[PDB]
């Protein structure tokens, strides 16, 4: 499970543009294919006034790159959000400096991402990402180059 | 490119049973799918008397797990072998202790593996694997659990 949350998270400050620089998952099948279920590209985070988090992303679905808008509801823990599905799905913010990177996980089993503000490889962010994962039973990891980060569904 | 070879490699001593515990590649497409091109499961290494290396592996091809036998020809460098294809493909042995692990890469762009003798997670081997990769521009990494390592094509 995930025992890394961001202490003192200010959700309003994660607002705006992000790039899914790297992804990792507990199970290969969660990320292997273009259309793999947990292989979603974040576009924008929109905290609500009420402190919920609207997430704009892209998902490759039926041989094309589709826009998806989901809402993750706030909990009593600032760094933990709940998504509505057939399963009780949790979004955990592990760490962020707001201005460059944000690490998060979705768990039921588990997929995590390293988000960055700009379409650049941020070695410092990937370092924190790898450190946060050494805690977790991941079996697949992906990363994207600057050229892919500027394309729909990272093609 | 790969600037990690095993100094003093004794090819006769890599003979026998291996498990593709982890794989990494320069490009997501080389490993993403079951049928991805560089996603081959090593079964056995058979050095020839003449010092060539026969490799027995499995490849998921046309919705099933197929046996494949390839030969990599020795070069003047003990730790480097050449495979016959439309492209000049090179096998480089990075490191081995013969008794537990062997790391190798195939390059044209690049796929590497962490081989182990037994169907167990060897953290020491994965450590050496990650260290060897920090040199290389990998964008996908996979690992297999003991249950998968005992199945045809790691299903």
């Amino acid at each position: 499970s995930v025992t890394q949350t961001m202490k003192g998270l200010d959700i309003q400050k994660v607002a705006g543009t992000w790039y899914s620089l790297a992804m990792a998952a507990s199970d290969i099948s969660l990320l292997d294919a273009q259309s793999a279920p947990l292989r979603v590209y974040v576009e924008e985070l929109k905290p609500t006034p009420e402190g919920d988090l609207e997430i704009l992303l892209q998902k490759w679905e039926n041989g094309e790159c589709a826009q998806k808008k989901i809402i993750a509801e706030k909990t009593k823990i600032p760094a933990v959000f709940k998504i509505d599905a057939l399963n009780e799905n949790k979004v955990l913010v592990l760490d962020t400096d707001y201005k460059k990177y944000l690490l998060f996980c979705m768990e039921n089993s588990l997929a995590c991402q390293c988000l960055v503000r700009t379409p650049e490889v941020d070695d410092e962010a990937l370092e924190k990402f790898d450190k946060a994962l050494k805690a977790l039973p991941m079996h697949i990891r992906l990363s994207f180059n600057p050229t892919q980060l500027e394309e729909q569904c990272h093609i």
